C-alpha cells in the first residue's frame, strides 16, 4: 500500500521468479551523512560503501548515487543558465530561479504563479537519474522499462510528490513511472534495524554506474558546492575562460534566511562574450543587469546571487524583489531553513547544531579540497556524445526538463 510496502514487495521476490522486476535505488548524499544517526552514531559515522553494502542487502539489484544525476542538472542548469545570459545581452526571463526543491515548486504553483517563466525547466537530481535509467540504462540492458523499478532515497518528504507529477513517465504512459517509490532517511533506517542490519558492522560495498559499465558511481573524486553553485561555475568558466573558486555566501543584513553574493564577470578575449557587451550597449521587472566598464573599454557583468532558506523567507524576498529592493539574477529556494542536511524525513536530534554537523561530514576533507566539474566527468560526455545530444537539445528537453502548473497538480 505505501511506497515502502510496495518497494520492499518488489525487493521480496526471488531475484530467479519470473515476475521479478530490475529494482533500482539511488542514494542523496544528505540521507548518506545522516544514516548513522539511525543507530544513535554520530553524523558521517558509517561510510557511503557501507550504505551501499546495505542496500545490496536488501535486494537491490543496482545502487546508484544520485550525484550521477547531479551532474546532469548541473550540466543542464548551467547551460540553461548562459543561454539567458546570452539571449538578454544580445536584446525565458531573467532572474531565474532553481527548481530542485519541491516545497518550492508547490509555493511557486499555488502562490506565485506568475513567475512561472523565470523558474528553470530542469528536473531534479532524482528525476534526472530516474529518466535516464528507465531510458539510456533499460534500453543498454535490453530491460523493458516496465520491468526496471526505480527507487529513491531522500532527505525530504516532499520527494514523492515530485516524483508523482503525472508526466514523469514513460512513452506517456502515466503508470510508467521514471521514479517509482521515495523512501526516506528514517525509513530506511527501520527497514534496516527490522532486519537486524547494522550499517557500522558491514563490510564495504560497490555502486553502479548508471551508464551500465564501469567501476564506482559514475561521479569524479572531489566537490562541487551544489548544483546552484556548480551550475554557475559552468556558465561563469565558459564566459570569462577563468576559474570559478568555491563561493564563500554572506548573509544579508534586515532579511532572516537571505545569504548573497556577487560574482563579477569579463567576457574572455576574442570571445562572443566579448563582442555581445561591447557591440550591443513582469512580475518581477529586471533592471537590465549590473555592469561595469572601464577606461580602455574593458567592460563586464556582475551576476547577483540569493539563497533563500525557508518559504516563509522566501516570500519575504519575493516582496522585496518585486519592489525592486532586492536585485538578483540567479536565486536559489528551498523549503527547510537548514536546506536538505535538515529534511523533514530526517532523523530527530536533540543536538541543536546536528544540520551543522551533517554538513561537515557531509563529504571527506580530501574531496572538500578538490573542485570537480560536471562537463570533465567521462560519463556525463559519453552520455551527451552518444545518446542526449547537446545540453538543452530536444533529447535533453524531452528527458531532463519539465514544466509548471499555474494553480498546481
Ligand atoms: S530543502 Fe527540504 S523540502 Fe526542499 S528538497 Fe531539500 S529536504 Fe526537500
Ligand atoms: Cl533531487
Ligand atoms: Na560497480
Amino acid at each position: 500500500l505505501s511506497h515502502v510496502q510496495q518497494a520492499l514487495a518488489e525487493l521480496a521476490k526471488p531475484k530467479d521468479d519470473p515476475t521479478r522486476k530490475h529494482v533500482c535505488v539511488q542514494v542523496a548524499p544528505a540521507v548518506r551523512v545522516a544514516i548513522a544517526e539511525t543507530l544513535g552514531l554520530a553524523p558521517g559515522a558509517t561510510t557511503p560503501k557501507q550504505l551501499a553494502e546495505g542496500l545490496r542487502r536488501l535486494g537491490f539489484d543496482e545502487v546508484f548515487d544520485t550525484l550521477f544525476g547531479a551532474d546532469l542538472t548541473i550540466m543542464e542548469q548551467g547551460s540553461e543558465l548562459l543561454h539567458r545570459l546570452t539571449e538578454h545581452l544580445e536584446a525565458e526571463p531573467l532572474p531565474m530561479f532553481t527548481s530542485c526543491c519541491p516545497g518550492w515548486i508547490a509555493m511557486l504553483e499555488k502562490s506565485y504563479p506568475d513567475l512561472i517563466p523565470y523558474v528553470s525547466s530542469c528536473k531534479s537530481p532524482q528525476m534526472m537519474l530516474a529518466a535516464m535509467v528507465k531510458s539510456y540504462l533499460a534500453e543498454k540492458k535490453g530491460i523493458a522499462p516496465k520491468d526496471m523499478v526505480m527507487v529513491s532515497i531522500m532527505p525530504c518528504t516532499r520527494k514523492q510528490s515530485e516524483a508523482d507529477r503525472d508526466w514523469f513517465c514513460v512513452d506517456a504512459d502515466p503508470t510508467l513511472r521514471q521514479l517509482d517509490h521515495v523512501i526516506t532517511t528514517v525509513e530506511l533506517g527501520n527497514i534496516f534495524k527490522e532486519r537486524g542490519i547494522n550499517l557500522a558492522e558491514l563490510p564495504e560495498g560497490e555502486w553502479d554506474n548508471p551508464m551500465g559499465v564501469g567501476s564506482g558511481a559514475g561521479v569524479l573524486f572531489g566537490t562541487t558546492g551544489g548544483v546552484m553553485e556548480a551550475a554557475l561555475r559552468t556558465a561563469y568558466e565558459l564566459f570569462t575562460g577563468t576559474p570559478l573558486p568555491r563561493l564563500s555566501l554572506s548573509e544579508v543584513r534586515g532579511m532572516d534566511g537571505i545569504k548573497e553574493t556577487n560574482i563579477t564577470m569579463v567576457p574572455a578575449p576574442g570571445s562572443k562574450f566579448e563582442e555581445l557587451l561591447k557591440h550591443r550597449a513582469g512580475p518581477l521587472a529586471w533592471d537590465g543587469g549590473a555592469g561595469f566598464t572601464s577606461e580602455d573599454g574593458r567592460g563586464g557583468i556582475t551576476l547577483r546571487v540569493a539563497v533563500a532558506n525557508g518559504l516563509g523567507n522566501a516570500k519575504k524576498l519575493i516582496t522585496k524583489m518585486q519592489a525592486g529592493e532586492a536585485k538578483y539574477d540567479f536565486v536559489e529556494i528551498m523549503a527547510c531553513p537548514a536546506g536538505c542536511v535538515g529534511g523533514g524525513g530526517q532523523p530527530r536530534s536533540t543536538d541543536k547544531a546536528i544540520t551543522q554537523k551533517r554538513q561537515a561530514a557531509l563529504y571527506n576533507l580530501d574531496e572538500k579540497s578538490t573542485l570537480r566539474r560536471s562537463h570533465e566527468n567521462p560519463s556525463i560526455r559519453e552520455l551527451y556524445d552518444t545518446y542526449l545530444g547537446e545540453p538543452l537539445g530536444h533529447k535533453a528537453h524531452e528527458l531532463l526538463h519539465t514544466h509548471y502548473v499555474a494553480g498546481g497538480v
